[PDB]
């Protein structure tokens, strides 16, 4: 629930879901989102960037599929049918898992200062960005 193919199955299928391209694992974009989560762990504050990551943090068994799968809970909230965001609170995570314009993914995991776990996931070019479409 935290391997490459962990993160990448979700994105994957969120992806697949609107028939958008897939994404590959650029590795040292994985270091990198480790990295900084492991640094920025010892705040835990979800600061990264802005537009081109989705950050996570939980409680205890939180994983990064489960983090994943916690951007894509704003699945009925992203609508196809009329391919924008619904009149629906919150779609800034999905919008971004599913940006098109993304062609590269790293993630990673790190512990935070108060037990938790924080998780990144690092997208270039820029996404959840206005400038072009999501999906």
């Amino acid at each position: 629930q935290n391997s490459p193919q962990d993160y990448l199955a979700v994105h994957n299928d969120a992806r697949a879901q609107v028939g958008v391209g897939p994404m590959s694992w650029d590795a040292n974009l994985a270091s990198r989102a480790q990295n900084y989560a492991n640094s920025r762990a010892g705040d835990c504050n979800l600061i990264h960037s802005g537009a081109g990551e989705n950050l996570a943090k939980g409680g205890g068994d939180f994983t990064g599929r489960a983090a994943v799968q916690l951007w894509v809970s704003e699945r009925p909230s992203y609508n196809y049918a009329t391919n924008q965001c619904v009149g629906g609170k919150k779609c800034r995570h999905y919008t971004q898992v599913v940006w098109r314009n993304s062609v590269r993914l790293g993630c990673g995991r790190a512990r935070c200062n108060n037990g938790w776990w924080f998780i990144s996931c690092n997208y270039d070019p820029v996404g959840n960005w206005i400038g072009q479409r999501p999906y």
